[PDB]
């Protein structure tokens, strides 16, 4: 399973504006919390590092089985995102 096309639009936006915080900034880390239409409130963590950047959702624990479950083409989305350096994804629990 997928997820729904306005959750991962609206998930890929975040992660982005992120990334731009997270490059000028002492910390080389950004978050927010975003809302997804149907997933609900979400935090977004990215961590900027040398070898990798590290992107980590966090949520509640049904909308964590479906990002588990779309792992895959979210990874997938992330790195085309930002090709600059391997992207290591994980999720966490809210």
């Amino acid at each position: 399973r997928p997820l729904p096309l306005a959750d991962l639009a609206r998930l890929l936006d975040a992660v982005q504006g992120r990334i731009q915080v997270a490059s000028a900034a002492e910390s080389h880390a950004a978050r927010l919390q975003v809302r997804l239409p149907q997933l609900g409130a979400v935090e977004v963590q990215v961590l900027h590092g040398h070898g990798q950047l590290q992107i980590e959702i966090s949520a509640s624990p049904g909308s964590l089985a479906l990002l588990q479950q779309a792992r895959g083409e979210l990874l997938e989305r992330l790195q085309r995102l930002h090709p600059e350096q391997p992207v290591q994804l994980t999720f966490n629990q809210q």
